[PDB]
């Protein structure tokens, strides 16, 4: 199979953004569904960092979308989790709640099976979250942990792209990688391509799209 791309949609106050505000979320992600898109990667920036959230306007996009979907952002507890799970998103994204309740990650993990990714932000090969825990621990041991929890995929973030990293993470585990961030040329959508057979399924890509730096359809083309 090719490389899955992610386009997202990152919301703060309402909007897209980058600092830059690309207006409306719903038109942002409709253009990437016309634009040939088979995923849309929605994110609440507010819930994420504490600063709110946009869960209505969220649903709302969610609603507008015939394509499959991918919620991540302060989805933290059973009530927003739920709230997530009723968009009918293909899966969503835990970050912080891997590293601040395990316990709860596992048991939502056994409720919800590939509705449940846990994303993995690494500075080098310890973890780091949006919460109050600043320290995750070891990279490796909470692969482990997760593997045998039964998590169905990761999201891993470095911190253009850590294609060491990625590799690193497809050694540690037979479950789909898909790569998050440091995506800023189509160059390094084919380098981490070269990955799909190594356990790679998908990248997501933000910020160089909303730039104009490529277009979507040049990024299809490319992992095409």
């Amino acid at each position: 199979s090719k490389l899955e791309l992610l386009p997202a949609v990152d919301v703060r106050d309402g909007q897209a953004v980058r600092e830059t505000s690309y207006g409306s979320p719903l038109e942002a992600a409709l253009a990437w569904q016309r634009s040939g898109a088979e995923w849309l990667h929605l994110v609440d920036l507010d819930a994420a960092f504490g600063t709110g959230d946009n869960r209505a306007l969220i649903a709302e996009v969610a609603q507008a979308m015939d394509i499959k979907v991918e919620l991540s952002g302060g989805i933290r507890d059973d009530d927003t989790l739920a709230a997530a799970l009723a968009t009918g998103c293909t899966r969503v994204n835990l970050g912080t709640a891997a590293l601040e309740t395990p316990e709860w990650v596992a048991k939502v993990i056994a409720e919800h099976g590939d509705k449940i990714a846990v994303g993995l932000d690494v500075r080098g090969t310890t973890l780091r979250g949006r919460g109050w825990t600043r320290d995750g621990g070891d990279l490796y041991e909470t692969l482990d942990r997760l593997n045998k929890e039964g998590c169905a995929r990761y999201v891993v973030t470095d911190i253009g792209p850590n294609l060491e990293l990625l590799k690193n993470v497809c050694a540690a585990t037979d479950r789909p990688v898909v790569a998050s961030g440091g995506v800023s040329s189509l160059d390094d959508l084919r380098a981490i391509a070269g990955l799909v057979p190594a356990g790679v399924e998908g990248a997501i890509v933000g910020k160089a799209l909303y730039a104009k730096a490529f277009t979507l359809e040049e990024a299809l083309e490319a992992t095409s």
